[PDB]
DNA sequence: CGCCCGCTTCGGGGCAACCCTGCCAGTCTAATACAAATCCGGCAATGGAGTCAAGACCAGGTTCG
């Protein structure tokens, strides 16, 4: 957003424009697919699941 | 008078059981203009490779006077 706010025109520029949801999702993807603590949930009974 | 030999402190690298059992990681002026390379799609140089059909012939068991 610093990165783009500064460069682009004043009074042309939106919330829409200046925002770049990219990195957010793919930290939330990345976070729950592949991280040590998300795990595979083990389950070949209720009490393993608990 | 000024000047360096042993603690001493600090950096700084190596290593710390063996089988299984897994399975694929990222983004910001954007375009023209062109020349050469190269692909590629299609007739035509063939030209050689394959193919049919007829035939030449020996002679060797097989048929006849």
């Amino acid at each position: 957003v610093r990165e783009r706010m500064t460069t682009q025109d004043v009074e042309a520029i939106t919330p829409q424009t200046l925002i770049n949801i990219r990195p957010v999702v793919a930290a939330i993807k990345e976070f729950f697919g592949t991280s040590q603590l998300s795990q595979f949930m083990d389950q070949n009974n209720p009490l393993s699941g608990l």
